[PDB]
């Protein structure tokens, strides 16, 4: 599939910078006909066959075919994709509230703070897996706050960089996050479903909670050894005044077998989420 070949900067009038990653650069922009304000997502393309930096365009073909799919109100949307020789420019939705990362790192929230995030997390993961989606990248510098200065901030979902459709149940390529939020069958190179998003939840959950990571180890691969060894524990220094219930949630999800694991229909009908 190819995209609009026209520059980018004929039709958008790009200024602040609102991400930037191995591979990608976000920046805000405003569409010239419209007036309309979006996040442009600079993607650098893979320069030859074999090379190792950049983005293959398999794994920009189905980034596009999946953002193509979505309107949630809690999840990231695609108004257009724009490419040239060196880049594929997806010219997502604007979220200007920043990350929920940068946005914990001010605030431990309540458990009612925290299930204020959860749940809009909880419905847009809903949809995601609905449509048999995998996001397989979910953690707090994926999660965007609409306006950061409002008592309960709206949320979206980005980064759909590792997304992959599960039509067979499961999935078995090179697919692998962070460590922190990565679950035991991504650490173990098992076959992968939309399992692992929930374990990712349970992490999520952790940590806005507590304030702390579950299994977060001094390397990169001790954090992956304490995730396949389910490695973590509630410190009562961080949970003491928390309930048993919300403790009961995240145990149900940070759960080694995904077939034993919550499924997102599971936790939207667990006694800590449901009204
Ligand atoms: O994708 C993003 C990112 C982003 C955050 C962290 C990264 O490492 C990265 O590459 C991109 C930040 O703000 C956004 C705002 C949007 O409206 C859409 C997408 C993004």
């Amino acid at each position: 599939t190819v995209f609009r070949q026209e520059n980018v900067d004929d039709y958008y009038d790009t200024g602040e910078e609102l991400g930037s990653g191995q591979f990608a650069v976000v920046k805000k922009c405003r569409e010239k006909s419209t007036g309309l304000q979006y996040a442009a997502k600079f993607i650098k393309k893979r320069r030859t066959k074999s090379s190792r930096r950049g983005v293959s365009r398999e794994d920009i073909e189905r980034e596009v075919s999946i953002l193509k799919e979505i309107q949630h109100p809690n999840v990231i949307t695609l108004h257009e994709v724009y490419e040239n020789k060196t880049d594929v420019i997806l010219i997502l939705e604007l979220v200007a509230g920043g990350e929920l990362f940068d946005f914990l790192a001010e605030k431990s929230l309540t458990e009612e703070e925290a299930t204020e995030f959860l749940k809009q997390i909880l419905n847009g993961v809903y949809y995601l897996h609905s449509l048999q989606i995998a996001h397989f990248d979910l953690k707090p510098e994926n999660i965007m706050l609409l306006d950061r200065n409002v008592p309960k901030p709206r949320i979206k979902i980005i980064d759909f960089g590792l997304a992959h459709k599960i039509d067979f149940g499961n999935e078995f390529k090179n697919i692998f996050g962070t460590p922190e939020f990565v679950a035991p069958e991504i650490v173990n190179y098992e076959p992968l479903g939309l399992e692992a998003d929930m374990w990712s939840i349970g992490v999520i959950t952790y940590i806005l909670l507590s304030g702390a990571s579950p299994f977060l180890g001094d390397t990169k691969q001790e954090t992956l050894a304490n995730v396949s060894a389910v490695n973590y524990e509630f410190e009562d220094e961080y949970f003491s005044n928390t309930s048993a219930l919300a403790k009961d949630f995240i145990r149900r999800l940070l759960v080694k077998d995904p077939k034993k694991r919550m499924t997102i229909q599971d936790s939207l009908q667990h006694p800590w989420i449901k009204p």
